[PDB]
């Protein structure tokens, strides 16, 4: 299929996370990165979305195929049917805003 649906593990702050390259940009699984680095630092993906809006960052929406792959990889939980992706640079911007704004 199309290259945007091909997953690969990449490094993020010393950890491995799932990624898809969409529109020429390498994006990583937001919920997964959240669980790994902001689980307590902010507590709540709802807050992440709020901050992302303010930072003028609009996450890419995962298509059905990508969601299924992420669930299979354990990147997102079995009951999850929706997932968003953002660039590593944007995640760092988000991370900085949640911890050292």
């Amino acid at each position: 299929g199309s290259q945007n649906n091909e997953c690969k593990m990449v490094d993020l702050r010393g950890a491995k996370v799932a990624s898809f390259t969409v529109e020429g940009c390498e994006l990583i699984c937001l919920p997964q990165a959240f669980d790994l680095f902001l689980k307590h630092l902010v507590g709540g993906l709802h807050t992440v979305y709020t901050k992302l809006k303010r930072l003028e960052i609009t996450p890419v929406v995962c298509n059905v195929e990508q969601v299924r792959i992420l669930r299979g990889l354990g990147a997102i939980q079995p009951g999850v049917n929706r997932c968003k992706l953002i660039s590593r640079k944007d995640f760092e911007t988000l991370y900085n805003d949640c911890t050292n704004a």
